[PDB]
Formats: C-alpha cells, structure tokens, sequence
C-alpha cells in the first residue's frame, strides 16, 4: 500500500476500490521493476569484474612465458653461433686430412707401379741369366 | 501523463485536479528512477564491454607473438641438435682418417724397403750377367 504515502485519508477515501486497486498494483509493479533493475545490474557487475580479473591473469601468464621464451631463443642463437664456428674449424681439419690421404694413396699407387716395373726388369735379367748359363754349359 | 496508463477516461474525471497532480508527481518520479537506472546499466555495460575488448586484443596479440616465438625457438633448438650430430659424425670421421694415414705411412715405409731390396737383387743380376758374358767370350 503506497497510496497512503502520497494522498490524505480524506482524499483517498473518495477513490473507488477499483481505482485504488488499479493504482496500487501499478505502483507496486513499477516499484518491483526498480528492485528488478537493481538486482539484474548488480549481478551483471559481479560477472564483468570476475571475467576481467581472470582474463588479466591469463595475460600475466602470457606475458611472462613469452619473456622466458624470448631469452631462450637468444640462448640458442648464442650456442648456435659458437658451435657453428667450431664445426667450420673441424671441417677445415677434415679437408686437410683428405688431401693427405689423397696424396698418400696417389704415392702408394705410384710405388706399386715402380715395384711392378722393377719386377719386369728383374725377370728380363733372370731369363738372360738362364740363356748365358745354359750356353756356357755347352762349352764346359 | 503517467496517470492515463492506469485509469480510463471516466475514472480520471471524477478526481480533483490536486489529487491527479499529487499522483502525477509520484508516478513521474518513480519513472524517472527507472529510466535513470536503465541509463546507468546501459552506459555501464558499454564501458564494461569496451574494457574487455581492449584487454582481449592485448591477450590476442601477446598469444600470436608467443606462438611465433615458440615456433622460432623450436626451429633453432632442432638445428642445435642437427649440427651437434654433425660434430659427432665428423669427429669420428677425423679419427678414422688419422688412423688410416698413420697406417699408410707404415705402408710407405715398407714399400720403400721392398723397393730397395729389389734394386739390390737387380744390381746383383747385372754383375752376374756381365761376369757370365765375359766368361763366354773367354771360351769362344
């Protein structure tokens, strides 16, 4: 009953029951809406704040791990570069070792050639020796 | 006119104007609060949404960059491993070549020994052949 607030007993009693009831309900309804709008909004406000607080933590986490990762890239690039030069040096040693092997295999190949040709020369002397020796026997 | 919604034309005309004015003031005021509360919520929500969409973008951007860093980090970390194996493989190759060359020097040392020994035999055959040749001429 909000009507006794606005009007006076004399004025209010001059209103038919239907008129008061129509009025009472309408005031109640708009009053219900006021409490309704406040309830809805307040619950919304809580939701908005809670969601902002949580997406903030998600950013905090996203920021820190990007940071920890960025340093790690740098860590690799440094290590990458050091061993990259270390590899070149080893490659240099390897290529020098190959040329030595190539020189030695070539040397050995030549030394076999000289051996074989010497054996050929040696054989010629052997058969020549036989012929002289045998021919000598005729005159003994 | 907030009063007209509630009552019909006949009803309203049996009311003294003062009664209507008092009713109007109360009705207007409650309606003013309603429109006021809705204005509040609607402006609040817009602010709430804009604050979210802006921090949402900062999370989105930070994530996309975190992705690019992870991808770039992994790309490097694998390469680190890759050339790390190249060192191991090459270090083994070098160790194999060093062992091979050392074996070859020994081989060459041997071949020279075999060579000199061949030249020795060859000289002997030369002297022997000369000796037989002379001996033949003596007896012919």
């Amino acid at each position: 009953a909000v009507l006794q607030q606005v009007l006076e007993r004399t004025e209010l009693n001059k209103l038919p029951k239907s008129v008061q009831n129509k009025l009472e309900k309408f005031l109640a309804d708009q009053q219900s809406e006021i409490d309704g709008l406040k309830g809805r909004h307040e619950k919304f406000k809580v939701e908005s704040e809670q969601q902002y607080m949580e997406i903030e933590k998600r950013l905090s986490h996203s920021q820190e791990r990007l940071v920890n990762e960025t340093r790690e890239c740098q860590s690799l690039r440094l290590e990458l570069e050091k061993l990259n030069n270390q590899l070149k040096a080893l490659t240099e040693k390897n290529k020098e070792l190959e040329m030595a092997q190539d020189r030695n295999i070539a040397i050995q190949s030549q030394m076999t050639r000289t051996k074989e040709e010497l054996e050929a020369e040696k054989r010629d002397l052997i058969r020549t020796n036989e012929r002289l020796s045998q021919e000598l026997e005729y005159l003994t």
